[PDB]
């Protein structure tokens, strides 16, 4: 993944 | 995944 | 992945 | 990976 | 600003 | 901002 | 602003 | 800023 | 700043 | 990995 940002 | 904010 | 903040 | 900040 | 990704 | 994916 | 995905 | 990945 | 991966 | 910071 990128540019995620506080995913679970 | 990509640019997700705070997702589960 | 890349470009990721805080993720789990 | 690269350019992650505080990932798990 | 914090965890942004791409240009600004 | 935080947490933006893209230009600005 | 934050969380937004795109250009701006 | 802290956390950005890209150009500024 | 800190923690940055790109150019500024 | 390259360019990470505080990663586990």
């Amino acid at each position: 993944g990128f540019g995620n940002f506080g995913t679970s």
